[PDB]
Protein backbone atom coordinates (compact mmCIF):
# COMPACT_ATOMS: atom_id res chain seq x y z
CA UNK A 1 0.00 0.00 0.00
CA UNK A 2 0.72 3.35 -0.56
CA UNK A 3 0.11 7.40 0.70
CA UNK A 4 0.79 10.84 0.27
CA UNK A 5 0.87 11.43 3.90
CA UNK A 6 1.84 8.52 6.04
CA UNK A 7 5.95 8.85 6.10
CA UNK A 8 5.30 5.12 6.18
CA UNK A 9 3.87 4.56 3.31
CA UNK A 10 4.52 7.90 1.48
CA UNK A 11 6.53 9.16 -1.48
CA UNK A 12 10.15 9.40 0.09
CA UNK A 13 9.57 5.11 -0.06
CA UNK A 14 8.07 4.36 -3.49
CA UNK A 15 11.61 3.88 -4.62
CA UNK A 16 11.59 0.50 -2.16
CA UNK A 17 8.72 -0.54 -2.00
CA UNK A 18 7.34 -0.46 -5.75
CA UNK A 19 11.30 -0.79 -7.42
CA UNK A 20 9.60 -1.07 -10.53
CA UNK A 21 9.27 1.68 -11.86
CA UNK A 22 9.36 3.95 -8.87
CA UNK A 23 13.18 3.51 -8.57
CA UNK A 24 13.85 4.91 -12.40
CA UNK A 25 15.17 7.92 -13.81
CA UNK A 26 12.31 8.96 -16.14
CA UNK A 27 10.26 9.68 -13.39
CA UNK A 28 7.66 12.56 -13.10
CA UNK A 29 6.64 15.22 -12.07
CA UNK A 30 9.54 17.39 -12.56
CA UNK A 31 10.26 20.75 -12.63
CA UNK A 32 9.21 22.55 -16.25
CA UNK A 33 11.89 25.13 -16.96
CA UNK A 34 11.36 27.84 -19.68
CA UNK A 35 14.79 28.43 -20.03
CA UNK A 36 16.69 25.00 -20.02
CA UNK A 37 13.95 23.03 -22.62
CA UNK A 38 14.60 22.69 -25.95
CA UNK A 39 11.99 24.79 -28.49
CA UNK A 40 10.15 22.42 -31.03
CA UNK A 41 8.22 23.77 -33.67
CA UNK A 42 7.04 20.60 -35.12
CA UNK A 43 5.37 19.73 -32.40
CA UNK A 44 1.24 20.85 -33.60
CA UNK A 45 -1.75 22.48 -31.52
CA UNK A 46 -3.00 19.76 -29.09
CA UNK A 47 -7.35 18.37 -30.01
CA UNK A 48 -9.58 17.17 -27.86
CA UNK A 49 -12.33 15.50 -29.77
CA UNK A 50 -15.54 13.72 -28.99
CA UNK A 51 -17.33 10.73 -30.68
CA UNK A 52 -21.20 12.34 -31.26
CA UNK A 53 -22.00 9.04 -31.15
CA UNK A 54 -20.97 7.86 -27.97
CA UNK A 55 -24.05 8.10 -25.07
CA UNK A 56 -22.63 5.62 -21.95
CA UNK A 57 -22.64 7.86 -19.00
CA UNK A 58 -19.37 9.41 -17.22
CA UNK A 59 -18.72 8.62 -13.15
CA UNK A 60 -16.36 9.98 -10.66
CA UNK A 61 -15.06 8.55 -7.74
CA UNK A 62 -12.84 9.01 -4.44
CA UNK A 63 -10.57 6.61 -4.87
CA UNK A 64 -8.66 7.46 -1.68
CA UNK A 65 -6.15 9.54 -2.80
CA UNK A 66 -7.59 11.73 -5.61
CA UNK A 67 -11.22 12.44 -7.02
CA UNK A 68 -10.73 10.48 -10.47
CA UNK A 69 -13.65 10.89 -13.78
CA UNK A 70 -13.57 7.69 -15.49
CA UNK A 71 -15.15 8.50 -18.91
CA UNK A 72 -16.69 5.46 -21.32
CA UNK A 73 -14.47 3.33 -23.72
CA UNK A 74 -14.43 5.22 -27.32
CA UNK A 75 -16.08 8.81 -26.40
CA UNK A 76 -13.25 10.90 -25.97
CA UNK A 77 -9.76 11.34 -27.64
CA UNK A 78 -6.69 13.24 -28.50
CA UNK A 79 -4.93 14.14 -31.85
CA UNK A 80 -1.55 15.49 -31.53
CA UNK A 81 -0.99 15.75 -35.52
CA UNK A 82 -4.33 17.69 -36.67
CA UNK A 83 -5.98 14.16 -37.96
CA UNK A 84 -9.10 12.83 -35.92
CA UNK A 85 -8.58 9.30 -36.40
CA UNK A 86 -8.75 7.86 -32.66
CA UNK A 87 -4.93 7.56 -32.25
CA UNK A 88 -5.25 8.13 -28.63
CA UNK A 89 -8.64 7.70 -26.35
CA UNK A 90 -9.04 9.45 -23.32
CA UNK A 91 -9.57 6.73 -20.02
CA UNK A 92 -10.11 9.01 -17.00
CA UNK A 93 -9.16 12.39 -15.50
CA UNK A 94 -7.88 13.21 -11.69
CA UNK A 95 -7.07 15.82 -10.13
CA UNK A 96 -3.70 16.94 -7.52
CA UNK A 97 -4.33 20.01 -4.73
CA UNK A 98 -2.87 21.31 -1.89
CA UNK A 99 -4.32 22.17 1.61
CA UNK A 100 -3.50 25.71 0.95
CA UNK A 101 -4.10 27.86 -2.11
CA UNK A 102 -0.01 28.26 -3.00
CA UNK A 103 0.51 24.85 -3.63
CA UNK A 104 -0.86 21.60 -5.10
CA UNK A 105 0.56 20.91 -8.54
CA UNK A 106 2.69 18.19 -9.31
CA UNK A 107 4.55 19.76 -11.85
CA UNK A 108 6.04 23.70 -11.58
CA UNK A 109 6.45 26.19 -14.37
CA UNK A 110 9.96 27.30 -13.36
CA UNK A 111 9.94 26.51 -9.56
CA UNK A 112 6.36 27.85 -9.42
CA UNK A 113 3.22 25.44 -8.09
CA UNK A 114 0.06 25.96 -9.16
CA UNK A 115 -3.26 25.48 -6.67
CA UNK A 116 -5.01 22.38 -8.65
CA UNK A 117 -3.69 20.21 -11.33
CA UNK A 118 -5.60 17.76 -13.48
CA UNK A 119 -4.09 14.50 -15.51
CA UNK A 120 -6.74 13.72 -18.71
CA UNK A 121 -5.07 10.58 -19.26
CA UNK A 122 -5.42 8.71 -22.85
CA UNK A 123 -3.30 5.53 -23.97
CA UNK A 124 -2.30 4.90 -27.24
CA UNK A 125 -5.42 3.30 -29.03
CA UNK A 126 -2.89 3.41 -32.56
CA UNK A 127 -0.86 0.41 -31.14
CA UNK A 128 -2.73 -0.93 -28.27
CA UNK A 129 -6.08 -2.23 -28.25
CA UNK A 130 -7.30 -1.53 -24.77
CA UNK A 131 -6.59 0.41 -21.39
CA UNK A 132 -5.14 -2.23 -19.68
CA UNK A 133 -3.07 -3.53 -22.47
CA UNK A 134 -1.85 -0.10 -22.82
CA UNK A 135 -1.20 0.85 -18.90
CA UNK A 136 1.65 -1.52 -17.99
CA UNK A 137 3.55 -1.98 -21.84
CA UNK A 138 6.11 0.57 -23.46
CA UNK A 139 4.79 3.95 -24.96
CA UNK A 140 1.04 2.82 -23.84
CA UNK A 141 -0.34 6.28 -22.40
CA UNK A 142 0.01 10.23 -23.20
CA UNK A 143 -1.40 12.03 -20.02
CA UNK A 144 -2.31 15.57 -20.69
CA UNK A 145 -1.64 18.33 -17.61
CA UNK A 146 -3.87 21.00 -16.87
CA UNK A 147 -2.60 23.96 -14.54
CA UNK A 148 -5.59 25.80 -12.81
CA UNK A 149 -4.91 29.22 -10.98
CA UNK A 150 -7.74 31.41 -8.39
CA UNK A 151 -8.95 34.69 -9.61
CA UNK A 152 -11.36 36.91 -7.23
CA UNK A 153 -13.36 38.39 -10.24
CA UNK A 154 -14.95 35.62 -12.55
CA UNK A 155 -18.57 34.74 -13.91
CA UNK A 156 -18.98 30.94 -13.16
CA UNK A 157 -19.43 30.49 -17.36
CA UNK A 158 -15.61 31.41 -17.60
CA UNK A 159 -14.35 28.99 -15.00
CA UNK A 160 -13.29 24.86 -15.77
CA UNK A 161 -16.19 24.54 -13.55
CA UNK A 162 -18.52 25.33 -16.67
CA UNK A 163 -16.49 22.34 -18.10
CA UNK A 164 -16.60 20.26 -15.72
CA UNK A 165 -19.86 21.04 -14.82
CA UNK A 166 -19.67 21.50 -11.11
CA UNK A 167 -18.54 17.96 -11.49
CA UNK A 168 -22.47 17.20 -10.51
CA UNK A 169 -22.03 18.75 -7.00
CA UNK A 170 -20.11 15.48 -6.12
CA UNK A 171 -16.95 17.20 -4.46
CA UNK A 172 -18.48 17.43 -1.20
CA UNK A 173 -17.86 15.56 2.74
CA UNK A 174 -20.07 13.44 2.23
CA UNK A 175 -17.95 12.15 -1.04
CA UNK A 176 -16.94 8.83 0.99
CA UNK A 177 -14.05 6.34 -0.26
CA UNK A 178 -14.36 4.02 -2.84
CA UNK A 179 -17.24 5.85 -3.76
CA UNK A 180 -18.51 6.56 -7.45
CA UNK A 181 -21.05 8.49 -8.67
CA UNK A 182 -23.03 8.79 -12.34
CA UNK A 183 -22.16 12.74 -13.36
CA UNK A 184 -22.90 15.02 -16.01
CA UNK A 185 -20.69 14.60 -19.38
CA UNK A 186 -16.97 17.15 -18.92
CA UNK A 187 -16.73 18.91 -21.84
CA UNK A 188 -13.18 18.49 -22.64
CA UNK A 189 -12.86 20.75 -25.44
CA UNK A 190 -14.59 23.48 -23.99
CA UNK A 191 -11.76 23.07 -21.13
CA UNK A 192 -8.99 22.98 -23.35
CA UNK A 193 -10.55 26.15 -25.25
CA UNK A 194 -9.51 28.18 -21.76
CA UNK A 195 -6.16 27.72 -22.42
CA UNK A 196 -3.64 27.93 -25.64
CA UNK A 197 -3.41 24.51 -26.60
CA UNK A 198 -0.34 25.34 -28.96
CA UNK A 199 1.61 26.37 -25.94
CA UNK A 200 3.11 23.10 -23.63
CA UNK A 201 6.23 21.29 -22.34
CA UNK A 202 7.00 17.83 -23.91
CA UNK A 203 9.20 15.16 -22.27
CA UNK A 204 8.84 11.25 -21.52
CA UNK A 205 8.48 10.55 -18.22
CA UNK A 206 6.41 8.41 -15.40
CA UNK A 207 3.04 7.68 -13.93
CA UNK A 208 3.24 9.81 -10.71
CA UNK A 209 1.54 7.36 -8.28
CA UNK A 210 2.89 3.90 -7.74
CA UNK A 211 3.75 1.71 -9.65
CA UNK A 212 5.10 4.76 -11.31
CA UNK A 213 5.33 3.24 -14.90
CA UNK A 214 7.62 5.12 -17.82
CA UNK A 215 5.63 4.44 -20.41
CA UNK A 216 3.75 8.31 -20.22
CA UNK A 217 4.02 10.79 -23.08
CA UNK A 218 3.33 14.12 -21.20
CA UNK A 219 1.93 17.08 -22.41
CA UNK A 220 1.76 20.23 -19.53
CA UNK A 221 0.48 23.40 -21.03
CA UNK A 222 1.60 26.35 -19.71
CA UNK A 223 -1.59 29.14 -19.56
CA UNK A 224 -3.60 27.81 -16.63
CA UNK A 225 -7.59 27.60 -16.74
CA UNK A 226 -9.42 29.83 -14.07
CA UNK A 227 -11.30 28.69 -11.01
CA UNK A 228 -12.27 30.34 -7.48
CA UNK A 229 -11.09 30.01 -4.02
CA UNK A 230 -15.28 28.15 -3.73
CA UNK A 231 -14.12 25.64 -5.92
CA UNK A 232 -11.07 24.69 -4.87
CA UNK A 233 -12.33 24.51 -1.65
CA UNK A 234 -15.13 21.86 -2.74
CA UNK A 235 -11.59 19.42 -3.07
CA UNK A 236 -10.38 20.05 0.41
CA UNK A 237 -14.16 18.79 1.38
CA UNK A 238 -13.27 15.26 -0.19
CA UNK A 239 -11.98 12.92 2.78
CA UNK A 240 -8.45 11.21 2.63
CA UNK A 241 -8.59 6.97 1.97
CA UNK A 242 -7.70 5.05 5.57
CA UNK A 243 -4.38 4.89 4.91
CA UNK A 244 -3.82 8.45 4.99
CA UNK A 245 -2.60 10.17 8.49
CA UNK A 246 -4.40 13.37 7.15
CA UNK A 247 -7.82 13.30 7.31
CA UNK A 248 -9.48 15.55 4.38
CA UNK A 249 -7.96 15.07 0.99
CA UNK A 250 -4.94 17.68 0.16
CA UNK A 251 -1.42 17.97 -0.77
CA UNK A 252 -2.30 14.62 -2.92
CA UNK A 253 1.21 15.18 -5.15
CA UNK A 254 3.99 13.43 -5.83
CA UNK A 255 7.61 15.62 -4.75
CA UNK A 256 9.52 16.77 -8.24
CA UNK A 257 11.83 14.69 -9.55
CA UNK A 258 15.06 15.24 -11.53
CA UNK A 259 15.06 15.55 -15.51
CA UNK A 260 18.13 13.25 -15.56
CA UNK A 261 19.05 11.52 -12.21
CA UNK A 262 22.52 11.26 -11.67
CA UNK A 263 22.15 7.54 -12.17
CA UNK A 264 20.50 7.91 -15.73
CA UNK A 265 21.95 5.89 -18.16
CA UNK A 266 20.99 7.63 -21.59
CA UNK A 267 19.71 11.77 -20.76
CA UNK A 268 16.28 13.15 -21.62
CA UNK A 269 15.24 16.53 -22.61
CA UNK A 270 12.54 19.08 -22.19
CA UNK A 271 10.48 20.17 -24.63
CA UNK A 272 8.46 22.99 -26.08
CA UNK A 273 6.02 23.94 -27.76
CA UNK A 274 4.73 27.21 -29.72
CA UNK A 275 1.83 28.41 -32.01
CA UNK A 276 3.27 28.88 -35.56
CA UNK A 277 4.24 32.45 -35.01
C1 LIG B 1 -22.72 25.15 -11.05
O1 LIG B 1 -22.58 26.06 -9.94
C2 LIG B 1 -23.06 27.44 -10.14
C3 LIG B 1 -22.76 28.14 -8.82
O2 LIG B 1 -23.35 27.49 -7.67
C4 LIG B 1 -24.53 27.49 -10.65
O3 LIG B 1 -25.45 28.66 -10.85
C5 LIG B 1 -25.22 30.12 -10.86
O4 LIG B 1 -24.21 30.74 -11.73
C6 LIG B 1 -23.52 31.94 -11.24
C7 LIG B 1 -22.64 32.62 -12.33
O5 LIG B 1 -21.41 33.31 -11.95
C8 LIG B 1 -22.93 31.50 -9.89
O6 LIG B 1 -21.87 32.29 -9.35
C9 LIG B 1 -24.10 31.46 -8.91
O7 LIG B 1 -23.67 30.91 -7.66
C10 LIG B 1 -25.35 30.73 -9.45
N1 LIG B 1 -26.45 31.70 -9.42
C11 LIG B 1 -27.75 31.41 -9.46
C12 LIG B 1 -28.66 32.27 -8.60
O8 LIG B 1 -28.18 30.51 -10.17
C13 LIG B 1 -24.57 26.63 -11.91
O9 LIG B 1 -25.89 26.61 -12.48
C14 LIG B 1 -24.13 25.18 -11.64
N2 LIG B 1 -24.21 24.44 -12.88
C15 LIG B 1 -24.88 23.31 -13.05
C16 LIG B 1 -25.44 23.07 -14.43
O10 LIG B 1 -25.02 22.51 -12.14
N1 LIG C 1 -1.17 10.66 -11.82
S1 LIG C 1 -0.94 10.18 -13.33
O1 LIG C 1 0.46 10.14 -13.54
O2 LIG C 1 -1.73 11.02 -14.19
C1 LIG C 1 -1.59 8.55 -13.47
C2 LIG C 1 -2.29 8.20 -14.62
C3 LIG C 1 -2.92 6.96 -14.70
C4 LIG C 1 -2.83 6.05 -13.64
N2 LIG C 1 -3.43 4.77 -13.73
C5 LIG C 1 -4.35 4.21 -14.53
S2 LIG C 1 -5.19 5.03 -15.75
N3 LIG C 1 -4.57 2.91 -14.23
C6 LIG C 1 -5.44 1.98 -14.87
C7 LIG C 1 -5.59 2.11 -16.26
C8 LIG C 1 -6.33 1.19 -16.97
C9 LIG C 1 -6.92 0.15 -16.29
F1 LIG C 1 -7.61 -0.78 -17.01
C10 LIG C 1 -6.81 0.00 -14.93
C11 LIG C 1 -6.07 0.93 -14.21
C12 LIG C 1 -2.11 6.41 -12.50
C13 LIG C 1 -1.49 7.65 -12.41
C1 LIG D 1 -18.35 5.87 -31.33
O1 LIG D 1 -19.45 5.43 -30.54
C2 LIG D 1 -20.18 4.37 -31.21
C3 LIG D 1 -21.47 4.07 -30.47
O2 LIG D 1 -21.19 3.84 -29.09
C4 LIG D 1 -19.29 3.12 -31.36
O3 LIG D 1 -19.93 1.91 -31.85
C5 LIG D 1 -18.09 3.55 -32.23
O4 LIG D 1 -17.15 2.48 -32.39
C6 LIG D 1 -17.35 4.74 -31.61
N1 LIG D 1 -16.24 5.18 -32.49
C7 LIG D 1 -14.91 5.12 -32.24
C8 LIG D 1 -14.46 4.43 -31.00
O5 LIG D 1 -14.05 5.61 -33.00
ZN1 LIG E 1 -2.27 12.35 -11.87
Amino acid sequence: EWSYTNILTGPETWHEHYKNMCSGYYQSPIDLKTDISTLDLKLKTVIIYRNTSSTETTTIQNNGHSAEVKFPRNTWFISFDGILDYKYEIIQMHFHWGNTDDRGSEHTIDGFRFPLEGHIVSFRRQMYSSPSEAIGRPGGLAVLGIMHQIVESIKYEQTAFKAYNNFSGVLNSQFVPPNNSTIDDINLALLLSLLNPSRYFRYLGSLTTPPCTENVLWTVFIDPVLITREQINLFRNLPYGSNEKQTRMGDNFRPIQLLNPIDTLASRTLYRATARG
